[PDB]
């Protein structure tokens, strides 16, 4: 388990949850001083509960997947939320179980669906500390109005930020100001997959990928990434997806 609380939260208390969030994930190896996570896991060891508290004292508890830092599903009070996915089916065997009332919502929780939903892309969404605990405040009073849109802000809060210390730190340093995330995020979250895949790769071909990986820079430009003296992997990706866990 691993928590953060609005109230009183700072770049610094927000940099802390994210780095014991990382630390939370099991990895027994690391390829180029990154993390590699563990592409199967028991139920018992699979799963890690993030207590989330804003600025109200009201707290939601998030499950994600150890092994790919995805959210499944979350609790506030006695009931409980999962996604509609096999995936989550199966976190709900075993995380929340003494809920009162589980529902299960109308969506995977994947981006091009929970983007529908919301009827609003990722940039123009707002993120930033202020905007995390407005989500942590519509999940706790859950309304399918308004469900999707603040589940992207609590996805890309926790899940992203700890997959990217750029995503982190630009989220940290709004604590009193919110902002839209540019493009360069959108990227790094689209493409985490396929640079953890090429990363792998790469520690068996000299450092080489096998497969370029766009990505969108600070000037909006797109550039090709192609091995591990790139800045992204010797700098910013914090956690590596194991190849054996997408296919
Ligand atoms: N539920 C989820 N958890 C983590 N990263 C995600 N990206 C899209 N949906 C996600």
């Amino acid at each position: 388990d691993v928590s953060f609380r609005l109230s009183g939260a700072t770049s610094s208390s927000y940099g802390v949850f994210i780095s014991n969030l990382r630390k939370a994930l099991p990895n027994e190896r690391k390829l180029y001083d990154i993390p590699l996570l563990r592409s199967s896991l028991p139920g018992s060891q699979r799963y890690a509960l993030i207590h989330l508290t804003n600025y109200a004292d009201e707290t939601i508890s998030v499950a994600i997947d150890v092994t790919n830092v995805y959210i499944m599903g979350y609790r506030a009070g006695d009931t409980s939320y999962f996604f509609n996915r096999a995936s989550a089916t199966e976190a709900a065997k075993y995380v929340f179980k003494d809920a009162m009332r589980k529902v299960t919502l109308p969506y995977s929780g994947n981006y091009e669906r929970l983007q529908t939903a919301a009827g609003k892309i990722r940039e123009n969404i707002p993120l930033g500390l202020p905007a995390l605990d407005s989500a942590i405040t519509t999940l706790f009073y859950y309304n399918a109005n308004s469900a999707a849109s603040a589940l992207m802000v609590l996805i890309q809060s926790t899940s992203e930020a700890a997959r990217y210390k750029f995503i982190e730190q630009q989220i940290g340093k709004r604590v009193d100001k919110t902002f839209l995330p540019s493009l360069a995020i959108i990227s790094l979250e689209n493409s985490w997959s396929a640079l953890s895949k090429q990363i792998q790769i790469a520690s068996t071909n000299n450092g080489q990928f096998e497969s370029p990986v766009v990505l969108i820079n600070a000037q909006n430009q797109r550039v090709t990434i192609t091995n591990v003296d790139a800045g992204v992997v010797t700098s910013n990706i914090a956690l590596l997806l194991n190849r054996n866990n997408m296919a």
